């Protein structure tokens, strides 16, 4: 109900996320800041499916996708539950920020606690590119840094 | 249910957990592979409550004990959950192996996922000892490699 | 903002528990009467998650928890929302009282509203036992009487 | 968002409704199946304003009908937001099917979760009789059968 992930990879990423939820029907408060970045860039924040890794960010899988959908915006209807969008980056490569979602969760059946968040290299076409990748994964490229989701305090 | 632990810290200690558990009423299986470690020892492993990683293996918190008890071994009745005893290490300081606990679970109120392994720099007196300190850690030792407990697959 | 319970079932046992919330942030009382149990014994009482009859109680699902916690006593910090302890048995089998509770809510996201009272065929340990059934129910057993929470007045 | 409402009582009339609505703006689907009936007729349906069933469906008070009109026809803009109009029975007393409701909510403040579904024992004069009552119940007349609006999954 409370949740973090340390980012960590090889790529000079490196950072950590926050989750809050107080009760299965509320909204999760995701809170991040990841630093060693590209500046005054944009980079996709994903929920990927397994907190798994074994190779690294590699070993965690395609995106959170419970509900058999389609790559898209966080905004959008037709999204993955673990698409959070593009994080920009700052003058120094820093991100930081807050927000709130409805599809992700750390209570019940669709629970990302266990999951892995990835920080891409590039950046997420939120599903309108005209490639058939981007469908799959808004095309957002490597992952520099990734942590799995655990329990805290 | 598959998780999996990767086991990482600046000790040059390191390995992976993996965790199976069919269903529910099911016992779990824990195999693992070890490296780093002094060569012919025992060295504690346990399950620690938090998935935390924000201070290394310190922010793992205290051995996951949800029935309130105190510290044992895997064999005992009197025992913490996370309680997985001493992994044996060989001639090269690996340490590898299988086991099937009862108490440990995947699934249900007393789930590990999202709670941390932990590798321990000394041995676990198994709670049979001196202190009062061993009633809640087995005087275990520092923790030289931990990891946050994924779904895996 | 006021609300009854019918309990039915196939088992001789019949009751009816009414519920009343002036505001969100103030306390529920519950009043109950309920016959046909064990004379001068302790019967566990709980709201379940679901207001759903189409195959007995068993329809009603687990304990109402959107606070993501384990099973416990009314009066404990870690509980189920649905937790409201035993009730007391009289020479008759009848079971008559109340009591105010600050968790439970007719009004906002966490209402009971729609959802199943259901009372049991033994007694909650309070999640004082030593297994996971504990934590899930209290090892409460069957379900004897059940009914879905309803508006009225 | 889901719901439910197991019709019983005392005349051999029994059956299930099921209610789906994704938000406060979208009309809410129903879908029935109702046993018992007289054949080849029509009969009353309708949600009454209480979830409660202490003395049977004499209980459920009269027509939800928070904007205070007057008793219509579903397809009238005068009506109670409760009037379903009339069910057809088949050959053996069947009525079964679906459909879809604007005033009818499962969301916000003039929902429905926790009132009753009512299956009256004549047909219902959609308003259009002369007298006082047909303005009130559309001379529905008794209630066979109804059961309380849970939440379900
Ligand atoms: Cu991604
Ligand atoms: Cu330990
Ligand atoms: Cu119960
Ligand atoms: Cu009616
Ligand atoms: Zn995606
Ligand atoms: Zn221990
Ligand atoms: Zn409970
Ligand atoms: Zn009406």
């Amino acid at each position: 109900v409370q949740a973090v992930a340390v980012l960590k990879g090889d790529a000079g990423v490196s950072g950590v996320v926050k989750f809050e939820q107080a009760s299965e029907s509320e909204p999760t408060t995701v809170s991040y800041e990841i630093a060693g970045n590209s500046p005054n860039a944009e980079r996709g924040f994903h929920i990927h499916e397994f907190g798994d890794a074994t190779n690294g960010c590699v070993s965690a899988g395609p995106h959170f996708n419970p509900f058999k959908k389609t790559h898209g915006a966080p905004t959008d209807e037709v999204r993955h539950v673990g698409d959070m969008g593009n994080v920009k980056t700052d003058e120094n490569g820093v991100a930081k920020g807050s927000f709130k979602d409805s599809l992700i969760k750390l209570i019940g059946p669709t629970s990302v606690v266990g999951r892995s968040v990835v920080i891409h290299a590039g950046q997420d076409d939120l599903g309108k590119g005209d490639t058939e990748e981007s469908l799959k994964t808004g095309n957002a490229g490597p992952r520099p840094a990734c942590g799995v989701i655990g329990l805290t305090n």
